[PDB]
């Protein structure tokens, strides 16, 4: 029924995330994409998927041009980018 457990299997997929930025009398929001799999930090974090499905585009990646050479893989050094 409704008041029941609701379980939370793999649902990747794009979740906008904040990490605001604490810079003189004001604060700044980033966006980016966990994108899911990764779990949400209060703070910019960018996590590198392990699936290997995803983040594949979006309306940020898309645009994005590294996103031709997107490494959905967790197997890249860093990011010197
Ligand atoms: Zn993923
Ligand atoms: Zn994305």
């Amino acid at each position: 029924g409704p008041a029941s457990t609701s379980e939370t299997p793999i649902k990747k997929g794009h979740r906008r995330e904040i990490g605001l930025i604490w810079n003189g009398d004001r604060v700044f929001i980033d966006r980016w994409c966990n994108p899911m799999c990764s779990k949400v930090t209060l703070g910019t974090i960018r996590a590198r998927c392990t699936c290997g499905e995803c983040p594949r585009v979006c309306e940020q990646c898309r645009t994005d041009t590294g996103v031709d050479t997107r490494i959905w893989y967790h197997n890249l050094p860093e990011i010197p980018e």
